[PDB]
């Protein structure tokens, strides 16, 4: 998760996956201009740092 | 909006990011 609402207290996770609005107008559910989806996936390399 | 840090200055909009709001035929 990259983006919420707001931040999270302490030992409480979240599994809900919609897209996180910033910007107002929104995306009726995919990846917009202004809200942006927070569920991001990782890339990794074998000869990375 | 039903939430904000402090007030809000006059002809001052706000397009950060709120609540939905609920419509009937047969209200008041």
């Amino acid at each position: 998760r990259l983006f919420r609402k707001s931040n999270l207290k302490p030992f409480e996770r979240d599994i809900s996956t919609e897209i996180y609005q910033a910007g107002s107008t929104p995306c009726n559910g995919v990846e917009g201009f202004n809200c942006y989806f927070p569920l991001q996936s990782y890339g990794f390399q074998p000869t990375n740092g």
